[PDB]
DNA sequence: TCAAGTAAGCAGTCCGCG
DNA sequence: GCGGACTGCTTAC
């Protein structure tokens, strides 16, 4: 096999690399890597190295990395550019792996671990590590085993060994229900004392040294705690054995309102799953506890136990260990679904960076672009300092708040990356500037043509057309990968809908799910077999189709995130290729394109309808337009359609055969007007929306910018078995909105869009009557809580104190003096409830850590004083009033003359 | 919330608005 | 009581 790196580090003048050799063996080596950097040289001096602008450079080979770093300093002292890759390990990787890396995940040791620490005096601070580690479960991907290290004797209690037989039993048998499929994969090791436990763990670590280290909150808790605990018991040298190169560093992570410490283990790539999840999942959760996320992702019930966690080991050590093992498995289950580790490896090896650098788009793109240029013997420029400056972004049309019955939307393919490609926007393709007219003049095609020679953006920038810039070139490669995976995602999505349809008529029989690749549209043969399958088999296929779709979603959406991140990076001062001229060339072209096509679509449709100045485009945001199709439907006549699907087909055909060609013509003209290098503005139909044929549903409504709801029948070629609500921006979509309220508001919207005003009124009246029965957690608001200290005037709300912060201060007084009560963590999220006047908490609201039950110390009192009236009005009635006034409907039946008596 | 970008919504505080 | 200036938080893209 071809070799590939596992990890790389710079330690002084040595590169330390762990890698898989040509025989598939893990190896380590120390290399005295001599780096090269570059300086501009005279035209005379013959060279093969040129900077991205075509100016000649001399290569400087240094005796060692320290010399190179020092030279960079002196070059700054002199005031001259020091060119080349200043991150020496990236240059090392580029030299050592000068080919497209193909990696084998089966050779990469991926470790997933979790520890337990009993603490009777509150949260056990990793930086202190004053409490024994009493459990470690460590899963190894190469062995496919869970290694369980269990402390039987501690100052906080001596316990009996964990029993695998009881662990396997159902909760109803008194067991812990450790999943049967991992029972045989557990290697259990009890220990007489903590020193023994930790010494054995370190020996185990040495034999099975993680390459990728993951788990839940491992970077902020598990790793620093293990490191600091071993340091406290044995000393520094022993704790550094967690690093294969025996090198560690405390890293201070700074944010706006403080800082925290983590331990960097040289020679290990830490990918904390909570951070992977936050970056790659595209969710915003009310809580990020493993329990909450597992339930959300996997639909597994929370891990139940009696009493506080600080008494769990002593009271039920059996459950204690089982839950430690289950916690490790949950992360594995989430990754089996989401595949973020696979994604991270793909991206890391593609860019040739330390795997953990995938968290940084800037680092990722710096490496991709460096490797690309190096292949042509080109030399990258030095990074410079820039002051942070605001710059303009996308255009969003102000909609007329209203109901909108029939709607067709259209969307540009991967807009920002397409603009970069079309215009040829790159650091080295800048050709000059032209005199800009007001954006309106370009939108209306009355401005003078910018250039007869170069490719232009309406921000005034011109670009070369003779060759592609490196940014367009590299962005295209990733865009093409993204396209492939999106293809698989949509096929799986369409396949899912085929199965749902079949599920309307499941056969009475015993059979098996078909063995198929869900990434490709089902053939006619497969469809026929599906129509004969049992519900059991069909549901299994649906689950599998949906898992395939999730895998495709992960692969496609995060590759899109990467290329969009490059457009954004051009506007970040730490990016080597930072340039507001290029960042704004993109955004400004975007504004023109959206409004240009709005005009063209309006023009086209007015022509087809034979009307004048009518506004068909009702809304647009960045790269999408929403078109009223009422007149198109009315041209045929609603009474002439057989069913809902009939007009959906009709609108689909009209969009594809009439509107898209017109849109294409419009954008080709714009391309020529801007003299762009390549036409890549591809705007296809996205959604077809409307009420069910013959219903009183309103189809859709807008309340304002970034706030709307549509009843969609077809999305990007997926014809739904059942209509799907597309709701953007509304309270149903916000993590701050109480869970039960999201649900209720969503049902109100469904009724508005699908059934009509009377159905809406029926549901509202019922929710209003019954909501007081809802679990307090389901009706609590949620909010991140920052700057708590700023607003704490020992210990009451200071001036301008935010509502949720006030709740926290209320909570803090109510639990003061209590060492064991759960503390609100700065920067985390809290549940928030309003309190009725005269309550014993002495304030109008209380807040506690999200994803948790409020402590029994005050639960009863909170429940008794909860202000249901305020809650309802603020979280439900206000938003609903917004929806209904926009849609021009009433959520409460207004009086009429008919109310004048039945008999 | 360490880690690419801007636009823009709504809750809430403070306080004017005769 | 509503709206502006402002902070805080959260989405859409
Ligand atoms: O996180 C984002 C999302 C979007 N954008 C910009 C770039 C993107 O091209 C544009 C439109 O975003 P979409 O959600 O429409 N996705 P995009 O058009 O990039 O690809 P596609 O529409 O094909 O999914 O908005 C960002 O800069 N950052
Ligand atoms: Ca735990
Ligand atoms: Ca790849
Ligand atoms: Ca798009
Ligand atoms: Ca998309
Ligand atoms: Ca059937
Ligand atoms: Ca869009
Ligand atoms: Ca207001």
């Amino acid at each position: 096999m071809k070799e590939f790196y596992l990890t790389v580090e710079q330690i002084g003048d040595s590169i330390f690399e762990r890698y898989i050799d040509s025989n598939g063996r893990e190896r380590t080596r120390e290399v005295e890597y001599k780096p090269s950097l570059f300086a501009h040289c005279p035209e005379s001096q013959a060279t093969k190295y040129f900077d991205i602008y075509g100016k000649p450079c001399t290569r400087k080979l240094f005796a060692n990395m320290r010399d190179a770093s020092q030279w960079i300093k002196r070059m700054e002292d002199i005031g001259l550019e020091a060119l080349g890759m200043d991150d020496f390990k990236l240059a090392y990787l580029s030299d050592t792996y000068n080919y497209e890396i193909k990696y084998d995940h089966t050779k990469i040791r991926v470790a997933n671990f979790d520890i337990e620490v009993t603490s009777p005096d509150g949260f056990p601070e990793p930086s202190q590590a004053k409490h024994p580690i009493d459990a470690i479960t460590h899963y190894d991907s190469i062995d496919d085993r869970f290694y369980v290290f269990d402390l039987l004797n501690s100052p906080y209690g001596n316990v009996e060994e964990w029993s695998i037989e009881i662990a396997a039993k159902l909760q109803e048998q008194g067991g812990d229900e450790v999943p049967s499929e991992i029972i045989d994969k557990i290697i259990y090791m009890p220990f007489d004392n903590e020193k023994e436990l930790l010494m054995e763990y370190l020996n185990f670590w040495q034999q099975k040294t993680p390459v990728i280290l993951t788990g839940w909150n491992v970077e902020s808790f598990a790793i620093p705690y293990v490191y600091n605990r071993i340091k406290n018991i044995f000393g520094e040298s022993t704790a550094k054995r967690l690093s294969p190169h025996r090198k560690t560093r405390v890293k201070v992570i700074e944010n706006m309102y403080g800082s925290r410490e983590i331990i960097t283990l040289f020679g290990i790539s830490v990918l904390d799953y909570i951070d992977l999840y936050k970056k790659f999942s595209f969710t915003n959760q009310p809580s990020y506890s493993l329990d909450y996320i597992s339930e959300f992702e996997l639909n597994v019930g929370k891990l139940k136990y009696d009493g506080p966690i600080s008494k769990l080991r002593e009271s039920n050590h059996q459950r204690y260990i089982s839950y430690n093992i289950i916690a490790v498995y949950r992360v594995l289950q989430i990754d089996a679904k989401r595949q973020f580790i696979n994604l991270s490896l793909d991206m890391g090896y593609y860019a040739k960076i330390q795997i953990q650098s995938v968290f940084s788009p800037i680092k990722t793109w710096d490496a991709i672009i460096f490797n690309s240029l190096k292949e042509q013997n080109k030399v990258i420029p030095q990074g410079r300092s820039h002051p942070v400056q605001p710059y303009p972004g996308a255009f969003v049309k102000e909609p007329i708040p209203n109901r909108y019955k029939y709607v067709m939307s259209f969307d540009l393919t991967s807009l920002y990356p397409s603009i970069i490609r079309q215009v040829n926007i790159s650091p080295e393709t800048i050709a000059g500037t032209f005199k800009v007219a007001p954006l309106h003049d370009y939108i209306n095609a009355v401005a003078e043509r910018p250039s007869d020679v170069y490719s232009c953006s309406p921000n005034g920038m011109m670009y070369y057309k003779d060759r592609d810039g490196v940014v367009p070139t590299e962005i295209t490669k990733v865009f093409n990968q993204r396209k492939e995976h999106k293809g698989y995602m949509l096929a799986a999505q369409r396949n899912g809908e085929i199965i749902k349809e079949a599920l309307h008529n499941p056969n009475l029989s015993v059979d098996e799910p078909l063995d198929v690749d869900y990434r490709f549209d089902f053939s006619d043969e497969i469809k026929e077999k599906i129509k004969k399958l049992s519900a059991k088999s069909l549901n299994e296929m649906l689950f599998r189709a949906q898992r395939t779709e999730v895998a495709g979603m992960t692969a496609q959406i995060n590759r899109k995130a990467l290329i969009n991140g490059l457009a954004g990076a051009l506007g970040n001062v730490w990016f080597r290729y930072y340039d507001l001229r290029n960042a704004t060339a993109i955004t400004t072209f975007g504004q023109m394109a959206l409004q240009w096509i709005e005009r063209k679509v309006n023009e086209y449709l007015n022509e087809v309808c034979g009307t004048e100045g009518e506004a068909f485009v009702l809304y647009g945001d960045t790269d999408s337009i929403y078109v009223s199709a009422d007149k198109i439907i009315d041209k045929v006549g609603e009474s002439k359609f057989r069913d809902t699907n009939h007009w959906v087909d009709f609108l689909d055909k009209f969009a594809r055969e009439r509107m898209e060609p017109a849109i294409d013509r419009g954008f080709r003209e714009m391309c020529e007007y801007m003299n762009n290098k390549q036409h890549l503005m591809f705007m296809d139909r996205e959604a077809i929306a409307g009420p069910p044929l013959g219903s009183k549903g309103i189809g859709g409504f807008w309340t304002g910018k970034k706030r709307y709801a549509l009843n969609v029948w077809d999305m990007e070629g997926t014809r739904y078995a059942e209509p799907k609500l597309k709701i953007m921006g509304l309270e149903t979509q916000k993590s701050s909105t109480p869970k039960a309220v999201q649900k209720a508001l969503k049902e109100c919207i469904r009724r508005m869009l699908q059934e009509g005003e009377e159905s809406l009124q029926e549901y509202f009246k019922e929710f209003e009557k019954e909501f007081r029965q809802l679990n307090y957690i389901s009706i609590a608001s949620v909010s991140s809580a920052n700057n708590i200290a700023k607003y704490d005037v020992g210990g009451f709300p200071g001036p301008k104190c935010p509502f949720h912060i006030r709740g926290i201060l209320t909570y803090n007084r109510a639990i003061k003096g209590n060492i064991d009560a759960p503390q609100v963590v700065e920067g985390e999220k809290v549940y928030v409830l309003p309190l009725r006047e005269g309550n014993p908490f002495g304030d109008k609201c209380i807040a506690w850590p999200s994803g948790t039950e409020i402590t029994d110390l005050i639960k009863d009192d909170v429940l008794h004083w909860m202000d249901y009236t305020v809650l309802l009005e603020k979280t439900f009635i206000k938003p609903l009033e917004g929806f209904t006034s926009a849609a021009k409907l009433d959520y409460e039946k207004k009086a009429s003359l008919f109310d004048m008596f039945d008999f």
